[PDB]
């Protein structure tokens, strides 16, 4: 059926085709909806490849040509003999530009053409990992003038040489559990951060303490590796108002950065593929700043306010997070750090919807993700509904290596 | 088949089984999900089986399920249906279907409160005079001089269709919209159809800023009629802030009892379209949706302006700033005007607890993310990081169509 999406601010009416195209399944049935719940063989491969190539040679306006026709033979045929295939250089360009657009709780989709790909399928140790990361983390960083990028690792082949970035991101900050029974540091990667030190390395015991790099290749056992300080472009963060608000110490850094999904693409899957763009303000400020199980700070940030914590009628976790949240973009924009805030991001991607409605017929996107956790109702996708389905080439979860590496 | 839901807060993890009593379709399929989508006469034959879950549903609540008195009540029903077409609930089961239609709404975050409903009989209820006098009583008694309390009132169900009993405002209380021909709109941009409609019928609207609209009354299916709610009946609050005293001469105020007077009320496969209900406010649905919408009384850059913000840019975060001293203004203005009113941080972290002990003793609780979540400071509040699973259990609040587009006129 044709499905239409309406904004219920503006009451512009989009009708959606695409998701007739849509193959996997949502997690949903007739009777229950779980659109809030955070993760809901050659035979099989052909088909696959076959789905993919008709995307791309139908893009390139190329749909039925011979060099279509033989292209799609001849994976065909490498598939029939060596049970896989490998993807030209264009094909994987587009897979992962495409990948990206296709994925349903990133807001920042305008940007998805503009994607730098760097093809690593030709990397063979963790320290061959660490160099391509390495180059990947000075590229997008660009001193501060950030440029969306993916590193694509070797695919999987039978799964016991899976190539795999241990972090959840190529830099985060680790945390550690202390005697007051409290967390120092991240709470989020406080098992990674035990990991590495399982594994040689040696904890400064801070609370912003940059982790290292934890690289598996051709499923061999990771190894440690430090980011150069020099490439990691940190933050400090400071209030254009508050001059107490440096004193909390608190800073992050610019590269936001993906490590641990896995894209398909074609039916042939990278289980090591970090990419990077650029944050979006409330990223930091309201889900790593105040989550009540990360840095939690507005306790804190509420007491250097002075305002009356007392009752929950005041507001003043509200006061208090918006204040957090005006630091974190000023020190970024101060510093000439690419950010985003949550107003322009939304506002973007609305634009997007429409090129993309009327340029692809929709554009699957995940109301649930999309809209900001802050002042939702204030930015435009609040308004906005939106149709949620699942498009190849795709990013997906996949389980942390730990819970599956056989050493 | 047992469904997981977690909390990635807290880690709890909670196992729901009452979906599978969900017969109604969600608007979702295994390929697509419509979670963020707004709104995606019976016959003998499909009404006694509905009849008969209910009452199942109704005598197992009371432990007499099985009970003489259980099947009797069974076999007395079919006999009306098959002898009348429909039938009449008796007293105890509307209160029980009205209570659980809200307990049922997957949409309201208020829930915690469903068992202290106060359900007022007006099935004898024949004229739209009689509607007006029932409204007005329900009005007074929920308002409490400000002490608000839970109510609904019932009127007749629906027969053959024709003969419907209607509210047509959409909340007991509403102020009035108007659309200027230079395009501007006057007042709450919302009720701007609704408000022509009751011109039309003769209503001699004051054309102010927060004119209380009068209530256009259907009983029987016949044509509507206008009433003027007593002024006196009429609670309201005027906004002014804490600290900023110039927020008094925004010139803003609001009602303080919420009733929404639109829905359909299903119990039983029976259908109650005039079926009024109140509770009190959060705050946020003033402060954040009724007052700064673009679409409603949009007034962030008026406030902005008078804290004089920074407005150049976004990124300075001045919409966020003036909806949080506008959202503070609407919690102490009716705190100090001792007006019931609950504040977002206070009502989702109740939700929760009443979310787990509904998992707890009736193995779920149906609740629509999308609406729960706050719409200013959403993930610092529980529900947030809260996992739901939305479905559809009768008794039910259904929305229906707005009466103007279906209505025979006379
Ligand atoms: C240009 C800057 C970009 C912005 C501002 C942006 C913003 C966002 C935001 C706000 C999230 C939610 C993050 C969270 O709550 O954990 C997100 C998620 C996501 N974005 Fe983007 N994005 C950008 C670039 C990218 C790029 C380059 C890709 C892929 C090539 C991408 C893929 C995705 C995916 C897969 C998710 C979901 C991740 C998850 O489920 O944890 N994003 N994006
Ligand atoms: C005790 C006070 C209560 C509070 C604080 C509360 C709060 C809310 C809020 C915040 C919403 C969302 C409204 C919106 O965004 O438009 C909601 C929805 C709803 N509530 Fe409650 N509620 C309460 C009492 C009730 C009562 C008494 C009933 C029924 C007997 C009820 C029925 C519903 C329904 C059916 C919805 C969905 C309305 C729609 O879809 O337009 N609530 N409630
Ligand atoms: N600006 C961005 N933002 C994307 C950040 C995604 C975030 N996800 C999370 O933290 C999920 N909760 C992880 C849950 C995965 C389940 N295994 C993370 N890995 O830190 N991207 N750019 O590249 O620009
Ligand atoms: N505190 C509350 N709040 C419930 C308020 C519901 C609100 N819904 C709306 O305004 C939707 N936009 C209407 C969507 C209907 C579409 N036909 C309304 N009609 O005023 N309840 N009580 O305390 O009783
Ligand atoms: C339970 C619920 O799905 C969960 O808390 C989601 C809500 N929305 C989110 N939205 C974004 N962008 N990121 C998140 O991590 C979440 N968490
Ligand atoms: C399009 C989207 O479904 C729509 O804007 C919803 C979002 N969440 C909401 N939540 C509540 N409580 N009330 C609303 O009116 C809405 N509107
Ligand atoms: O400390 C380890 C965690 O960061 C890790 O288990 C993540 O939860 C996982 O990689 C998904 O993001
Ligand atoms: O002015 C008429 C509107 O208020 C009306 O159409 C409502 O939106 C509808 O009754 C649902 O609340
Ligand atoms: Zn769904």
């Amino acid at each position: 059926r044709f499905l239409k999406v309406k904004n219920w601010e503006t009451d512009v009416v989009l009708t959606d085709t695409l998701h007739l195209k849509s193959t996997l399944e949502t997690g949903c049935t007739e009777h229950i909806c779980m659109g809030s719940i955070m993760l809901p063989t050659k035979d099989q491969l052909f088909p696959l490849a076959k789905e993919f190539l008709d995307q791309y040679y139908s893009s390139i306006k190329r749909f039925g040509s011979k060099a279509h026709m033989d292209r799609l033979e001849e994976v065909n045929k490498e598939i029939e003999s060596t049970s896989t295939y490998q993807l030209k250089d264009t094909e994987l360009i587009y897979g992962a530009k495409h990948a990206w657009r296709n994925a349903s709780r990133c807001v920042g989709r305008i940007q998805w053409s503009k994607l730098q790909v760097f093809d690593a399928r030709d990397c063979t140790t963790a320290h061959g990992m660490f160099n391509y990361i390495c180059n990947h983390v000075k590229y997008a960083t660009n001193k501060g003038n950030l440029r969306s990028a993916i590193t694509i690792f070797p695919q999987r082949t039978d799964g016991k040489h899976d190539f795999r970035v241990w972090n959840s991101q190529l830099i985060r900050y680790a945390g550690y559990k202390q005697p007051d029974g409290s967390t120092l540091g991240d709470p989020a990667n406080v098992q990674f951060t035990e990991i590495c030190i399982q594994q040689g390395w040696k904890a400064p015991r801070g609370r912003f303490d940059v982790l290292p790099l934890l690289l598996q290749a051709n499923g061999n056992d990771p190894e440690l590796f430090q980011i150069p300080p020099e490439l990691v472009l940190e933050v400090p963060i400071r209030h254009p108002k508050f001059d107490w608000f440096k004193d909390l110490g608190l800073k992050w850094y610019g590269l936001p950065a993906v490590s641990n999904m896995l894209l398909e693409i074609g039916g042939l899957e990278f289980s090591a593929c970090p990419f990077s763009g650029w944050y979006m303000g409330t990223e930091i400020g309201v889900r790593d700043y105040c989550d009540n199980s990360r840095y939690n700070i507005l306790e804190e940030v509420a007491k250097k306010m002075d305002l009356d914590m007392r009752k929950t009628s005041s507001l003043w976790k509200d006061q208090a997070l918006v204040e957090i949240n005006i630091a974190v973009l000023y020190s970024f924009q101060s510093d000439k750090v690419t950010i985003v805030d949550h107003h322009s991001a939304t506002e973007s991607f609305i634009k997007h919807m429409e090129n993309e409605y009327r340029c692809r017929g929709g554009c699957p996107a995940d109301w649930v993700w999309i809209v900001p956790p802050m002042s939702g109702s204030i930015t435009p996708v609040f308004h906005q509904e939106m149709l949620n389905y699942r498009l190849t080439p795709s990013f997906e979860y996949q389980p942390d290596p730990w819970n599956t590496h056989v050493w």
